[PDB]
């Protein structure tokens, strides 16, 4: 699998390095780097050689510069043994001085450095060791379809094919109904031609050419094969359906099919239908029967709760692309939380906005979304306008996770909960006091894990609660008209010393 | 055939207007606009209907802006008629307010107004209307071929055909020796996997459709052929030379085409495959059986004596792309001096290359550039590496012509001739006194015509002639070793008087 990316000077990536793991998902906004990450990959290990022929010059180039060399470097894992040497990644280089560029496709040791033989000669990229890496590259390509995807499915069948005689005879068979008189004129004047402008390249004989019309290689038949149907969007729509089915099928027949790569692996889908595809791309890099790096503008394919795979690309205030996600050493804590929150917690995907957004405000639960949307109405704001995230986490122990993959992934955040300590009721019997002791420690702790991790410049803490600062009852607590027609009685100009960490919280996550 | 193209706000094209002709040849340097304006068509006129799935958001906006509207207007001749409107362009815009943009493709008529029905509703662009005027895109897509060309070609075919029912047995024949169990077992779980995903869009039954292996629409078979051959830039030469062998069976099938976009026509071509090519493509285009519009590189596609068709496309000194050709009010005095030259002038392909030069030096002949050449190398400038183009015009009237073209197209140039006039012999007999005053006359009126056209600031005279500022003989004044032995031991320090402006024509045309 792939282990590390690096570009350099490569269109819009002026300096980028990430890790690349088993599910990679690739979030950020649109002309912001997501795409040509995938693209640069493409470009090393994609299934056309890597040659001048690859590039544009000057297109490619950071501003059109050509003074600068592009760099790609691609790491993987296991290393390829070539003779007594171990190659553990390729890097592609585009360089020149006006006005002959050339590329430079080498091959890296475990320290980064060339091989080179004991005549001094480096060690070059040879075919069957970048075949070795190579990905499929799944790109909006969706009344058939096919490729190199198709093709690495039915390599099995391919294989124990034995009736490659018979069908030469029914496939020729076949084209003799097709060609008629005319036909034949038709494909004697391509070929005849084709053949004089051959000709011109000095390459003789080459009369050993057969060039004519047909559907398929009689001798490798299931190299033309494609699915179809009968009969655009909805064209569209079955296209990514079948794709979902091919994938399917690759899980059933559990052989390994490597690296492969998805320019928005949700697009056409019904959500319905992105989350059975999710659910399967997940199984299999989890099984180890393959590698899925994709970007994705779909909360379905980018899950908060997996947040190894996250990598968030954006330009900053200088148009310089960076690339955030979850460094080593802090997985181990994350984790942690993750864990914590899985104990009694619910997940859900609605969180994963978060994602998308330019700033997010992290409440505990539904009814804070709802006291925090109308709050946003009140104040003339429309949080969809201005890509704000109001996230629903799921209690505290939920806050504190969506805060690490935010504070991991440089996303603005505020956090709004609410204090939960009570005085104790001195009348009330020796169980109930102590537990409402030890209860109130409880919601400290809380309260404090919340304030390490967020910092305490981006909580504001509703004491004791919302719902007592809203007079609200239990029953009450969720009924949307019953918040609503409360905070509409309260004046967004001075809210109630009570309410006020609430709306200046949302003042905060509004504020430019 | 399009008939002109108006682009603002698309990628790097601000602002643009230019016409389109039979044959349109569109030249400059890479990334300066001359794909951009190939894709410009494709969107509007391209196999896939224009919608807001068609751009990039914000990638296709000038400077990623979107507070600008991409606007793509392409005029066509004849009219489309459409009930009572006659409809002469389609105008494409994509704009937007965030974070909602849209595209509207438009019909104009003769005045540019969208035409409305009385209700008021203005007229839509149908599917019979954009149809009208699509077009062929051969984009770089060069062991097998196929695409709407071949299609194209084909429909001739396709139409005669009546053996469907015959073709049918015998290719299901030919796909049951492929249907293996597990064939069949992996085509089950493709169909019912696509299915289930398309089952969650609700649009029921939808179980009327067949999905399955194949290679052929057994119904149309004429739409899965294509060009195949046994067996890569060997490759990518001969999917090159059977493209060329499809134009050749057109023009022999004489069947009108409509309009073809090329990208680079020479690419993969031996030069002399590029002549045929380009040969090909006027016949057709003249005899009005296609209109031809498309990017080169190539001196080959881009004639100078094909004025007409040249567009030429740059960024200026503010990185504004501009596009440049003969206007057509200037049309017919170039056309008069084109046929001046032909008259005892020779052509030749080489003189193209002012087309893509950043400047270029004009001179009247063979013995004129070996000179030019050797100064050169005696001022320590090598043209190449300047991208200036020393030009063997074929004698004064040839130089016109070129000056003719270079003033049309903002190309910058130097001109450098002999005067050839010479005092007459008051000896000789009457008829060689009378021939040389007349001849002096003559030669006196050529030089004024280049004078008028050029500019004199542009044009220097050498007096009376080179041979006689070289004092090189008659037999030797076309003999690079020579020429180059007596320039040897000139000081472009101090060139004599007689070889001043030729050195000076020189050190003009290379000063930055
Ligand atoms: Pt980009
Ligand atoms: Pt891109
Ligand atoms: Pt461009
Ligand atoms: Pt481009
Ligand atoms: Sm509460
Ligand atoms: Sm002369």
């Amino acid at each position: 699998m792939l282990k590390r990316l690096q570009v350099k000077n490569f269109r819009c990536l002026e300096d980028i390095d990430l890790p690349l793991g088993p599910l990679t998902a690739i979030v950020g906004p649109n002309g912001a780097g997501k795409t040509t990450i995938l693209r640069a990959i493409d470009l090393v290990l994609g299934d056309v050689w890597p040659s001048l022929r690859s590039f544009r010059i000057p297109q490619d180039f950071i501003n059109f510069d050509t003074t600068r060399a592009i760099e790609i470097t691609v790491h993987f894992d296991p290393p390829y043994t070539q003779g007594s040497f171990n190659i553990t990644a390729f890097r592609l280089t585009c360089k020149g001085e006006d006005a002959d560029f050339h590329v430079d496709l080498e091959p890296l040791d475990e320290g980064g450095n060339v091989p080179r033989y004991p005549s001094g000669n480096p060690l070059r990229v040879g075919t069957d060791m970048r075949n070795h890496a190579r990905v499929l590259f799944l790109d909006h390509r969706r009344p058939s379809i096919r490729g190199s995807i198709l093709g690495r499915l039915l390599q099995p069948v391919r294989r124990e094919f034995k009736l490659q005689d018979n069908f030469k005879q029914v496939y020729e068979q076949a084209m003799d109904l097709l060609r008629t008189e005319q036909v034949k004129q038709i494909e004697k004047t391509i070929a005849e031609t084709a053949k004089q402008m051959l000709g011109f390249l000095g390459k003789d004989a080459m009369k050993s050419m057969e060039i004519g019309f047909g559907f398929a290689d009689p001798a490798n038949p299931f190299n033309s094969l494609r699915l179809q149907y009968r009969e655009d969007e909805l064209g569209l729509g079955i296209q990514s359906a079948i794709v979902v089915g091919i994938f399917e099928a690759f899980r059933q027949l559990g052989e390994k099919i490597g690296t492969v790569i998805i320019e928005e692996p949700e697009m056409y889908l019904h959500p319905q239908a992105q989350r059975y595809f999710y659910r399967l791309l997940c199984e299999m890099a989890d099984k180890d029967q393959c590698q899925i790096i994709y970007s994705t503008h779909s909360p379905i394919f980018a899950d908060v709760n997996r947040f190894e795979a996250l990598r968030l690309v954006r330009k900053d205030r200088d148009d310089r692309v960076v690339v955030s996600y979850v460094r080593e050493e802090d997985k181990s804590a994350l984790d942690n939380v993750r864990n914590r929150f899985k104990l009694g917690g619910r997940f859900d995907t609605a969180r994963n906005e978060v994602l998308f957004a330019k700033r997010a405000l992290l409440v505990e639960g539904y009814g804070d979304r709802v006291a925090a949307l109308q709050l946003f109405n009140q104040l003339e704001v429309d949080p969809d306008a201005e890509c704000i995230a109001v996230v629903d986490c799921g209690g505290k122990a939920g806050i504190e996770l969506i805060v690490g993959v935010c504070k991991a992934l440089d996303i603005p955040f505020v956090v709004v909960h609410d204090e939960d300590v009570w005085p104790i009721d001195e009348r009330a019997d020796e169980e109930t006091r102590r537990k409402q002791e030890q209860e109130n420690k409880a919601e400290q702790e809380k309260n404090q894990r919340i304030q390490a991790c967020a910092g305490a410049e981006r909580v504001f803490v509703v004491q004791p609660s919302l719902e007592a600062a809203l007079g609200i009852g239990r029953n009450a607590s969720d009924k949307p008209y019953r918040i609503a027609e409360i905070l509409k009685t309260v004046d967004v100009g001075q809210p109630p010393d009570a309410l006020r960490p609430f709306v200046e919280a949302i003042r905060q996550v509004t504020r430019p």
